[PDB]
DNA sequence: CATCG
DNA sequence: GCTAC
DNA sequence: CGATGCGTAGC
């Protein structure tokens, strides 16, 4: 029995102030994947590195209060890879991977290109560099969960206002196409959609207007899983009882040992 | 990027 | 206040 | 539709 949680915390410190540290243990989660630390190794409390005695591995940005991802695990990773082998992005702490034997979990924070132009460009280049290793990972012939903030809504059902957002970063045709390829041409399972084909399952809501109240959201947080493990999926839900961030934790349970 | 006009 | 969101 | 504005965490 295996439970994986993926959460963009929007400031690890903010989240800890909002009750996330307790959630890490109450959830029963065996592995937690976090994005948007907004912190560097120095700013990290010991409780934000080894929560409840879990192991932990992180990759922080070369800028204070920016990006970074981590994975915490009740078990000790017999291997770990920080950064994705190309510095241009590794400078932004955007990719951590952990291998527990046959299993590999990775925390990913794909670049948001909504703020401005060059950001969109970088996002595209990131997709370019990433696709090949998504493929290689697929080919590894093992159980791999790539979870995190993919910053791309796949289809109309994946966001309330699909109509007016077709010209905004996050729902452009190219992005949806990329996702499509990684799911179909590459064979990665979008675990949530595959588990509940009709439920939207938003994971994010803009701070604008009353988006969070009117449930005007996006499903931009994924758990992309390999076929064999995917099939072993049994449950999933978006935890929404407490709010630790402008994202919500996405929890998936697999029958696996 | 929800919302207005 | 400023930045990236 | 296309044009207005705009909350947050952390420097």
């Amino acid at each position: 029995m295996l439970k994986i949680i993926s959460a963009n915390v929007n400031g690890i410190r903010s989240a800890y102030k909002k009750g996330f540290y307790e959630y890490i243990a109450a959830s029963g989660a065996d592995i937690v994947c976090v994005q948007e630390l907004k912190a560097q190794e120095a700013d990290l409390s010991a409780d934000m590195k080894n929560p409840h005695g879990m192991h932990g591995h992180w990759h922080c940005a070369e800028k204070r209060g920016y990006s970074g991802v981590a994975v915490y695990s009740k078990r000790k990773p017999d291997n770990v890879q920080i950064g994705m082998g190309i510095e241009e992005f590794d400078r932004e702490g955007r990719f951590v991977r952990c291998d527990f034997g046959r299993l590999s979990v990775i925390s990913l924070y794909l670049p948001s290109g909504s703020s401005a132009e060059e950001r969109q460009q970088v996002k595209y280049r990131f997709l370019d560099a990433f696709y090949p290793m998504l493929e290689a990972m697929k080919n590894e012939g093992r159980d791999i969960v790539v979870c995190g903030d993919w910053n791309i809504a796949h289809q109309n059902i994946d966001l309330k206002n699909w109509k007016g957002n077709q010209k905004n970063s996050g729902f452009l045709p190219e992005e949806r196409e990329w996702i499509g390829k990684v799911i179909h041409k590459l064979g990665w399972t979008d675990m949530w959609r595959t588990l509940y084909p009709d439920v939207p399952g938003y994971t994010w809501w803009s701070n604008r207007g009353q988006a969070y109240a009117k449930d005007v959201g996006w499903r931009i947080d994924y758990q992309m899983v390999t076929p064999e493990l995917a099939a072993k999926a049994v449950s999933a839900h978006v935890y929404k009882d407490e709010k630790f961030s402008d994202h919500a934790p996405l929890v998936v349970e697999y029958d696996y040992a």
